[PDB]
DNA sequence: CTTATAAA
DNA sequence: TTTATAAG
């Protein structure tokens, strides 16, 4: 089984990821920025009870930690509840970086007709695999209370932060550089957390996929076994249907 | 909820 | 000028 053969590589069996080779990220501020503390709009009990289990899981996982910070941004009061942080005022104060993630159209142009056997993997909770340096953690604080009050913040690259997709894409590229060198006859397309591996034959695709899963797992990333498309001549990738070299 | 942009 | 849409 693809599952049993690579327990470490799958989110379902390997536990929450952590990119062990990647240094905790420091997030540079713009030259003139100072902290902004935005009050939390009062949240209804219904919303709070909805969000609570997610917050607790993240705390248990060490992805959230208590803190006291001069920064504060709101969680959405209406957000099937899940916590969404409005990081816009933080984003405005963070120094911009060059956008290096290719658009899907251009990314797909690197797929040759010679390689028509596909594996598509998506990494689960990808941003959370990247640690934030403790110096940058306070930037992302928000308020949490459970009547029956303090701030929490993220110890990993957060959702809603303007640079997360680019920083993740760049980190995974660094981590997969050797894989590319070891497998010169495979095509690997990276779009943040969405990966396409393409091979000349079913066999090469099988061996390539084994090697990619082993590598991802070893590095601390986790792919979704449920959504995995393995060694197919027809796959869905980035909203396209990849079929016989078309699209 | 707030806010940026677009469409009406 | 208002309304709608989208997104953190």
């Amino acid at each position: 089984t693809w599952l049993s053969d690579f327990p470490q590589a799958w989110a379902e069996t390997g536990g929450m990821g952590l990119a062990v080779r990647q240094a905790p990220l420091i997030i540079p501020l713009k030259a003139t920025s100072t902290p902004v503390s935005i009050k939390q709009y009062p949240m209804s009990q219904e919303a709070r009870l909805g969000i609570k289990p997610h917050i607790q899981r993240l705390l248990d996982q060490g992805i959230l930690v208590p803190c006291q910070s001069p920064w504060n941004t709101p969680l959405l009061p209406v957000k099937d509840y899940r916590p969404v942080q409005d990081l816009r005022e933080v984003n405005k104060r963070v120094e911009d970086i060059h956008p290096t993630v290719p658009n899907p159209y251009n990314l797909l142009s690197g797929l040759p007709p010679s390689h028509q056997w596909y594996t598509v993997l998506d990494l689960k909770d990808a941003f959370f695999c990247l640690r934030l340096h403790p110096t940058s953690q306070p930037l992302f604080a928000f308020e949490w209370r459970d009547p029956e009050s303090g701030q929490l913040t993220w110890t990993r690259l957060p959702q809603g932060f303007k640079n997360s997709p680019t920083l993740f894409d760049e980190a995974l590229h660094r981590d997969l550089a050797d894989f590319r060198i070891q497998h010169p006859d495979l095509i690997l397309l990276q779009y943040v957390d969405d990966l396409l591996l393409a091979a000349t034959s079913e066999l090469d695709c099988q061996q390539g996929t084994r090697a990619l899963l082993q590598t991802l797992g070893n590095l601390g990333y986790r792919a979704s076994a449920k959504k995995a498309q393995i060694c197919q001549k027809q796959v869905k990738y980035l909203g396209y249907l990849l079929k016989e070299g078309q699209r």
